[PDB]
């Protein structure tokens, strides 16, 4: 209420306090008293239901943080030119559809925040503010930036995300000192060639844009941690760039054009720990391209053209998870037995029938995921996949299971719908760890074995779709739990 809040400024002004914290307080207009309290060095005024800053706010000369986050701002009172000491403006989620004019005459500011309004125009007066090292206008309305964003010399951050931007003025290239400019959710057609002068780049957020292009010039940005490049129209990347980025801990190329890896060879992957390449049209790995990625344990390549893999596939013995989904794979090679750190292998929607027994060998494998191919049977040696937790049959063409299923000792979780099995083998029972187990949509399903019954800890099991006319009709109209309970005590298991 109004009177808690003038008890606030009287405590203020008995406390000779600098700090004013008025947040959280669902104010709606902010009393004319405040002028009195000119000693403050800092006033919090976010989270409230402001809809205008009283022109007394410019009688607190000695202000060097104004907070005004949250609340429903669309100006500020040229009085505010008397703060000829204010480093931090925050003006995030408000209603503002321009900077307010007095604003571009703060030029003591260092910090400015104005996310999340609905700014269409950043004016070419924002040159004043040349001590500004911190401007984030993410997500507002911004179609262009002028080219006096170069005056802005100490620019630290500058994060435009979530803009209309179709280009930037090379101009941006004096901004030598950015280590974090976030471009990312606009609609920038090209990058200037000047952003290679921002050799301190560090981050520098691309994603979802409309880039054909990466310049040539972004080699010299060896600072960069990592690249982000999602969503765009790029299909290949300027001469010796990656291998420049020396410390590069991550590649994202997912949903762009690329058809063949960007070329350079071994080289542009030594430092990073993850390649995510998912959603493009590559047709074929390069032979080598990890002979010398030491560190490289995460490789997507889902949903793009692969219709076979390099002979040096089982030299990638460093990888630890590995998408190969949505591809036109027809088989497996053998050599898949030099995988040995291997832990998550995605194989869904291909085109595999069988699988080579050199699976047998990744003695790390935690889940693999076969769902949607086109299997009629499984190697005997999958038998070897002791740390082997989830495995995922889903839409096969199986029809027996191997009676090595049951040494899978860690197994939880097996999904076997949609296939044309005509009855489980009796060893399901000694996968002691078994707790989901799907059967849903096999057609020829028509009996379960008693030593189901011996799965203490299955808690899922779905059968929908299976005829099961070997159980009694009224079991199987129980549902699952009717059916594992029958085949307990008409089993010899008890």
């Amino acid at each position: 209420s109004n009177a808690e809040v003038i008890k606030e400024l009287n405590k203020c002004r008995e406390e000779n306090s600098m700090r004013l914290d008025l947040s959280k307080r669902s104010i709606h207009i902010l009393p004319s008293s405040i002028k009195e309290l000119t000693q403050l060095t800092e006033l919090y005024l976010y989270s409230n239901k402001l809809q205008s800053l009283p022109a007394e706010v410019g009688c607190l000369v000695n202000l060097m943080t104004l907070a005004l986050s949250e609340n429903s701002l669309t100006s500020l009172p040229d009085s505010l030119d008397n703060l000829k000491k204010l480093r931090m403006l925050d003006l995030r989620h408000n209603k503002l559809r321009e900077i307010p004019s007095v604003v571009y005459r703060l030029d003591s500011l260092t910090t400015l925040y104005l996310r999340f309004n609905r700014i269409t125009t950043v004016e070419k007066d924002i040159k004043n503010l040349s001590k500004l090292s911190m401007l984030s206008i993410r997500e507002n309305k911004i179609k262009q930036l002028p080219a006096e964003i170069g005056e802005l010399c100490n620019l630290i951050t500058l994060d435009v995300a979530h803009n209309q931007l179709e280009h930037l003025p090379k101009e941006i290239g004096n901004c030598t000192q950015i280590t974090n400019l976030d471009l990312q959710h606009n609609e920038l057609l090209d990058l200037p060639d000047t952003i290679g002068n921002l050799s301190s780049l560090s981050r520098l957020g691309l994603r979802y844009n409309r880039l054909s292009a990466i310049p040539r010039s972004l080699a010299k940005c060896s600072a960069l941690e990592e690249l982000n490049l999602e969503n765009n129209n790029i299909s290949t990347l300027p001469e010796s760039l990656l291998s420049s980025l020396v410390k590069l801990n991550s590649l994202t190329l997912a949903r762009n054009c690329f058809q063949l890896y960007p070329v350079g060879g071994p080289s542009q992957f030594s430092t990073i720990y993850s390649l995510n390449m998912e959603h493009n049209r590559i047709n074929k790995i390069p032979f080598g391209i990890f002979s010398r990625a030491k560190v490289l344990s995460k490789l997507n390549m889902k949903d793009n053209q692969l219709t076979s893999l390099p002979l040096d596939f089982g030299t990638w013995t460093s990888m630890v998870e590995l998408n190969l989904a949505t591809n036109q794979l027809t088989k497996i090679p053998e050599d898949v037995s030099g995988l040995v750190s291997l832990e998550v292998l995605i194989l869904s929607n291909n085109l595999l029938k069988k699988l080579p027994h050199g699976l047998g060998n990744l003695r790390k494998l935690r889940e693999l995921d076969l769902e949607e191919n086109k299997l009629e049977s499984l190697p005997n040696e999958i038998a070897y996949l002791k740390d082997l937790q989830k495995l995922v049959l889903t839409n096969n063409q199986l029809t027996t299971l191997p009676r090595g299923i049951g040494h899978l000792t860690n197994l939880t979780h097996l999904g076997l719908g949609e296939n044309l099995l005509t009855h489980l083998p009796e060893e399901i029972g000694t996968l002691e760890n078994l707790e989901e187990l799907y059967l849903n949509d096999n057609p020829n399903l028509h009996s379960l074995p008693f030593e189901l019954a011996l799965c203490s800890k299955l808690s899922i099991m779905s059968i929908e779709n299976c005829p099961l006319s070997h159980l009694p009709p009224q079991i199987v109209a129980g549902g699952p739990s009717f059916i594992i309970q029958f085949l307990k005590m008409q089993g010899p298991y008890r």
